[PDB]
């Protein structure tokens, strides 16, 4: 890759002859547009600091009035939903089950950092350089039985939004609970149902789903627990 | 952070709505300046192929005429060589091993690319941010860091810049100093062709030193690999 002169000299530092300088590139970024101004400047702090090569990281925020916005970095192929919709009957398994890893060693770094994403699906998952799927964004199809009932989130309740994440990368982008209102999920799941086993989806991957999908949270596994599994089964392929 | 307008709006991407855009930032290079244009674009390309957060990134190459240049990620605290003589006596050998770890780790991933530094030592390396070690100067085209093979037949190999690496250690552990400081090539070639070796520095321990003396066997095939050197570097480091 070539240079045209958008470098600036400053200062000698070398000794052959090398110079400190400046490198004034236009880098692809993607803006959200958006009452306390110091906690915001805290809070983008905060989140700049979680950083992991499978989460969308935050440049920075801009104050400066009129419409004020947080700059993000540019996933090349927009929301891991509408990829996996537009590209339906063209995967291979193998590309599915390396999508629901990026997400997982994300969620892992996650759950390291003591951080509960609340709402984890492939709408808040981006796709990126060579389909390298990277969370983002930090509702009911995606809740545990303890969220929707009581609002208690952990990273046990982000591990079942997983599961139908994995389901959602599986069954090609299909809309989870399809012809289903609030109420009827919350009916469906208490009284035992889960979603479907996609035939792009292994015996052991939708044993999987069914693990992050038990009743109580102290049931289902840990991030770190579900990364060591994907990470196996990717590599014994 | 907070970025006040070096951003230029393009498009809109997201229905809170998302914007497509730009951001001009001014990032720190270091800038190197200067076989036809064609054959040095190929070679700024492969050399872009390569890499590792502990090697110096080449960023691209400029190549408008007048003083030709080559622009590279910028290291704060210089080279290591300067940064170990100015820092002597303020070091734990912790931090030492560590600077170890960093070049291990940058000559492991050039080592498995098939890639020959050829000039391995604390002059060409560089600290950055929080001291981080990266590997410098590789692909741009003595004797104290040469192995036997190279002073006697130019045998160049990931073997012989185990030597130099073993070399680097002990100036790393000897903040600095200059191995076989007052030796003639002469006299350098010599006394290693008999069996001398650079004596164990103070802040270095007793495993270390074995590890420095395994870059230093005779037949370049006796020597680790800096894949083994790593595993074993590295073990020491999560322990001690
Ligand atoms: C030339 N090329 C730039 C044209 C082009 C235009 C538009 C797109 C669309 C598909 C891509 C897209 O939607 N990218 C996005 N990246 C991000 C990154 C972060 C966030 C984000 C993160 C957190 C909160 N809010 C938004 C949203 C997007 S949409 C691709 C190419
Ligand atoms: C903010 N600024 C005003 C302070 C400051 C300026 C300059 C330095 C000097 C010490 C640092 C330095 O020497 N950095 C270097 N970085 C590189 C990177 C690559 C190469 C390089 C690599 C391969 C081939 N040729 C050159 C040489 C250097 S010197 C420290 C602080």
């Amino acid at each position: 890759v070539i240079d045209p002169s958008e470098l600036t000299f400053v200062q000698e530092i070398g000794s052959g002859l090398v110079h400190l300088g400046y490198w004034l590139n236009k880098d692809k970024v993607a803006i959200k547009t958006i009452m306390s101004e110091e906690d915001f400047i805290e809070e983008a702090e905060v989140m700049m600091k979680l950083s992991h090569p499978k989460l969308v990281q935050l440049y920075g925020v801009c104050l400066e009035q009129a419409p004020i916005c947080l700059v993000f970095e540019f996933m090349e192929h927009g929301c891991l939903s509408d990829y996996l919709r537009t590209q339906r009957g063209l995967f291979a398994a193998e590309t599915l089950l390396g999508m629901c890893l990026d997400v997982c060693e994300g969620m892992a770094y996650l759950e390291e950092a003591c951080v509960i994403h609340r709402d984890l699906a492939a709408r808040n998952c981006l796709v990126g350089e060579n389909q390298v799927i990277k969370v983002s964004d930090f509702p009911v199809k995606w809740a545990s039985p303890e969220v929707f009932s009581f609002s208690r989130y952990s990273s046990k309740s982000d591990v079942w939004s997983f599961g139908v994440l994995m389901w959602e990368v599986f069954s090609e982008g299909k809309i989870p609970y399809e012809n289903r209102s609030n109420s009827e999920v919350v009916e469906d799941i208490s009284t035992g149902f889960r979603l479907y086993k996609p035939r792009l989806a292994s015996t052991h991957v939708y044993q999987i789903m069914n693990h992050c999908w038990k009743e109580r949270p102290e049931d289902r596994p840990a991030f770190s627990r579900l990364l060591r599994q994907l990470a196996e089964i990717a590599e014994s392929g």
